[PDB]
C-alpha cells in the first residue's frame, strides 16, 4: 500500500512477477485503452512503485507499475523521453509529446480504475502481470 497518498492512476497496475525481466514496450505502444480518448492524447509514462515487505521468520515483493498521462502524476513536470529511474515513457505515434495530455486526473470514488488493456498487436512485456 501507500503511507503517503499517491497520485491516482486512471488504470490498474502492471506487476512484476519474474526477476530480471525488464519493463518495456515497443515505441508507439504501451498506452492503456480508455474509452473515447483520442490517440493524440495517448501519451504518458508508467511509474514504478517499489514495494517492500516486512521481515518474518519464514523466508521479495516486486515492483508494480502505474500509468500517468503526460503532465500528470508524480512526474508531471518531467520531459517526455528523459532518462529517469522508475519512469518508462510511452506514446501513440499520433501524439505530440511536447504538450501535456488534456486529461483530468481520477477520483474521488467518482470513478474506479479502468482495467489495463492494450490494443491488438501490442507486444506485452514478458514477466509482468497486468492487474485485472
Ligand atoms: N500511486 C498509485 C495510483 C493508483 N493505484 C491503483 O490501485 C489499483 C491497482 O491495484 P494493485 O496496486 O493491487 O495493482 C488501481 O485502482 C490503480 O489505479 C495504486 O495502487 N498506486
Amino acid at each position: 500500500e501507500f503511507n503517503v497518498v499517491p497520485y491516482y492512476s486512471w488504470f490498474s497496475g502492471i506487476t512484476q512477477f519474474q526477476k530480471g525481466k525488464e519493463f518495456e514496450f515497443v515505441e508507439g505502444q504501451g498506452v492503456p485503452i480508455a474509452p473515447g480518448v483520442p490517440a493524440t492524447e495517448a501519451k504518458g509514462y508508467w511509474y514504478r512503485h517499489n514495494r517492500r515487505s516486512f521481515k518474518t521468520a519464514d523466508g521479495q515483493l516486486l515492483p508494480r507499475w502505474y500509468f500517468y498521462y503526460l503532465g500528470t502524476g508524480p512526474h508531471a513536470k518531467d520531459q517526455y523521453g528523459t532518462d529517469i529511474d522508475g519512469v518508462y515513457w510511452v506514446a501513440s505515434n499520433q501524439a505530440d509529446v511536447n504538450t501535456p495530455a488534456d486529461i483530468v486526473d481520477r477520483d474521488p470514488s467518482s470513478d474506479e480504475a479502468i482495467p489495463t488493456r492494450f490494443p491488438p498487436g501490442t507486444v506485452l512485456p514478458q514477466g509482468y502481470y497486468i492487474e485485472g
